[PDB]
């Protein structure tokens, strides 16, 4: 039942919030809705979810065609998959967020094909944080650069990070791995206008990702089953 386990994921949201004394409003629910029907969309839809994560463009950007035809408004779509250079356009022209900027060229590529009526393009650096084996993501050492040139792209906004962590079972490096990131988001936000967005956490680690300092859980398989 995609309202009922909506509600439940809200919950436990809300109380790994409080337990370490942050604000239940501070945690955006991001409903991973990528391999899931547009029917299952709609009902979370109808449950009160509004901000939906696809991974791929095709499947996204044919989703966000349908509920606009709907005339369903006040939605927010999120692409956090790998972008390609030949699927940039669709991204930049129906998509409000992208969590995956890890390289200058395809950030210049969402700004430019980027229509101008449009809000800018929300967009996070990805880091990869701890994982070896993913070709996704920057190193935190190439931050500071990437940040700067993204920041003047003027149909992009740069709002903050994003990190999909290696699969870790132990809490201690699930916890210390996130503050990695949340270091690096706080040092960030001390110089770089509009930082508010940390995009960490998903189903499994969402507890530490919260008491480190995410602002954002990308849940799946909590919300629609795998
Ligand atoms: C970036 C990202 N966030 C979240 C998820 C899903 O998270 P989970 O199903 O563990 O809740 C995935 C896709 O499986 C993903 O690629």
């Amino acid at each position: 039942d995609i309202a009922h386990n909506l509600a439940q994921v809200r919950d436990k949201i809300s109380a790994a919030a409080t337990r370490c004394g942050r604000s239940p409003e501070e945690i955006t629910l991001l409903a991973v809705s990528a391999t899931k029907p547009a029917s299952a969309i709609a009902e979370a839809i109808d449950a009160g979810q509004r901000q939906f994560g696809e991974n791929y463009v095709q499947e996204g950007v044919d989703k966000i065609r349908h509920f606009q035809e709907l005339g369903v408004t006040g939605l927010e779509w999120h692409f956090i998959g790998p972008l390609q250079s030949n699927k940039s356009r669709l991204v930049a022209e129906h998509f409000d967020w992208c969590h995956t900027i890890d390289r200058l060229r395809i950030a210049t590529r969402l700004n430019d094909q980027r229509p101008a009526e449009l809000p800018p393009l929300n967009v996070l650096i990805q880091i990869n944080i701890s994982d070896e084996n993913s070709k996704s993501g920057i190193q935190l050492a190439e931050l500071d650069e990437l940040a700067a040139a993204v920041a003047e792209l003027p149909r992009l906004r740069l709002r903050g990070l994003m990190a999909i962590p290696a699969p870790e079972s132990e809490y201690v490096r699930q916890f210390e791995v996130a503050r990695q990131m949340a270091v690096a988001f706080a040092g960030l936000k001390t110089r770089y206008p509009h930082i508010d967005t940390l995009s960490l956490g998903m189903s499994d680690d969402m507890e530490a990702a919260i008491a480190a300092g995410s602002t954002m859980v990308r849940i799946g398989t909590a919300i629609f089953g795998a």
